[PDB]
């Protein structure tokens, strides 16, 4: 309907597309039919809230279907723990709606501004990955509008399970998720009980994550230093916890356990001695979400290295700090077991997101990082990428051919297409 210039969150690789934006599900069905009618052409991609940094929710010279008007919560059930929602409902909306039922969104990323469609398509992960897996693990069914114009009901097992698992992490390339049922996590409060620790070095950070203590916490992540020289390199502030029960709340908060409330060298000493603490009761915002639009001069880079390749992980961190590219915003987490989605990002291992200001030599440097990540058995995350190559990506994802095989069965005429799909030869 409306021609619009589109970028991801990273404000990079702009491309103009025809954007459809309607709450009418049948207009969406018809729009897809029109693309298949004179198709494939440049095809169509779904788009949620545009929070992926890269080019997966854009389609230069083709159609983009903005899914955010499709935002109905159909039902929430405390007995079965199931929510039935349109793919355009966002996680903030869902979190608020589900709390009074004693239910918790089972996987929450670092912003609540993502759609359910976006969460499935990038198979997102959170602080609780090591205990809960990623978003795809909790989908009980979804309705997918496929290239033929049919809406397929998909489930994680049984008939069409292959297509379900291709859609999880599928970056919108199997079709348009219209609706889904998610199994929620039961909770008696909206609060976490948290332990904080501060480490002096990378070795001590790795030791903390390898000593077995991760088994005591359902939620775990850390900020880490990627700028100091060794041994300060890789020191971290670690925050770990679990959902609080009602009696763990200060008496004052007990009447309303499920309410979500409204949002130098001296700096280091404070951050360090007070960064260590035990059994601190924290609301969702303080434990997780300190909370606009993201700046334009930064490259987001996220990769995971297999748990066993720990020496190799230490080497990549060393390479980063000696590069003359400086990142202050650095997340670190140890992932748990992967799921069965062929293109799912998380594997067990050392997960890092760094944020580099765009300077001369950055592009070629991150290409060298790609090489290292690949060599050591790791991979990068599509939701954060706009610049890796088809060659590197296919090698990072050993089940890519399996996934492409599914994609071609469900979309032979390439009705579904994006800038990422062409760049990474997934089309
Ligand atoms: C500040 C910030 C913090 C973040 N933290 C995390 C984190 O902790 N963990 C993590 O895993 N990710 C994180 N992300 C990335 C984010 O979770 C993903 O990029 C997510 O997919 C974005 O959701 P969206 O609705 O904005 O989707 P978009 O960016 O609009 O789309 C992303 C992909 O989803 C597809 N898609 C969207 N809706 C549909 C649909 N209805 N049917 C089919 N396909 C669809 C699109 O085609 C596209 O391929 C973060 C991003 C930001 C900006
Ligand atoms: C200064 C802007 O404010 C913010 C807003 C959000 C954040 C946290 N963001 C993230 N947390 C993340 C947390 C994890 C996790 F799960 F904890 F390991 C993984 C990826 C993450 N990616 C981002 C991101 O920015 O892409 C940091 C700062
Ligand atoms: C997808 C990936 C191959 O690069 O496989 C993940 C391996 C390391 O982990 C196994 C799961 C069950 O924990």
């Amino acid at each position: 309907t409306t021609a619009t210039r589109l970028t991801g969150w990273g404000r990079t690789a702009p491309s103009v597309a025809n954007v459809l934006r309607t709450p009418d599900a049948e207009m969406i069905v018809k729009a897809v039919a029109r693309v298949a009618e004179s198709g494939g052409g440049r095809g169509a991609i779904a788009r949620g809230l545009g929070r992926s940094y890269g080019d997966n929710a854009q389609n230069g010279g083709g159609l983009v279907i903005d899914m955010t008007p499709l935002n109905t919560i159909h039902s929430i059930d405390a007995d079965t723990k199931l929510v039935d929602i349109d793919a355009g409902v966002n996680l903030d909306q869902l979190m608020k709606a589900a709390l009074p039922f004693g239910l918790w969104v089972p996987v929450l990323p670092g912003t609540r501004q993502v759609t359910v469609g976006g969460a499935i398509a990038c198979d997102i992960h959170g602080k609780n990955h090591h205990s809960a897996g990623s978003f795809g693990n909790h989908v009980r069914s979804m309705d997918l509008l496929t290239a033929d114009g049919e809406i397929r009901h998909l489930t994680p097992t049984g008939e069409d399970a292959e297509l379900f698992w291709a859609t999880v992490g599928g970056n919108g390339l199997t079709g348009i998720i219209m609706r889904a049922t998610i199994e929620m996590t039961p909770t008696s409060t909206a609060y976490f009980i948290a332990d904080g620790d501060v480490t002096a070095s990378l070795d001590e950070t790795i030791a903390l994550h390898s000593d077995g203590s991760e088994a005591r916490y359902t939620y775990s992540s850390a900020w880490f230093d990627a700028i100091s020289a060794p041994p300060k390199l890789g020191r971290a502030a670690v925050s770990r916890g679990r959902l609080a029960t009602v009696e763990q709340l200060p008496a004052k908060l007990r009447s309303e356990p499920l309410k979500f409330d409204a949002p130098g060298p001296i700096g280091e000493l404070w951050y360090r001695k007070s960064g260590t603490y035990r059994g601190k009761v924290q609301n969702l915002t303080q434990f997780y979400h300190p909370l606009a639009y993201g700046p334009a001069g930064f490259l987001q880079y996220q990769f995971v290295i297999p748990t066993e390749a720990v020496d190799e992980f230490k080497k990549i961190i060393g390479v980063i700090q000696a590069s003359g590219h400086y990142s202050f915003l650095n997340v670190f987490k140890l992932f748990g077991p992967r799921n069965q989605a062929p293109l799912s990002f998380p594997i067990p291992g050392w997960n890092i997101c760094v944020d580099f200001p765009i300077k001369d030599g950055l592009g070629k440097f991150v290409s060298e990082l790609d090489r290292r990540v690949l060599e050591f058995g790791g991979r990068l995350y599509t939701a954060k990428d706009s610049r890796t190559t088809a060659e590197t990506f296919h090698a990072m994802y050993p089940r890519v051919d399996e996934w492409i095989s599914v994609r071609r069965k469900v979309d032979p005429l390439r009705v579904f297409a994006s800038d990422m799909a062409r760049r990474l030869e997934l089309l």
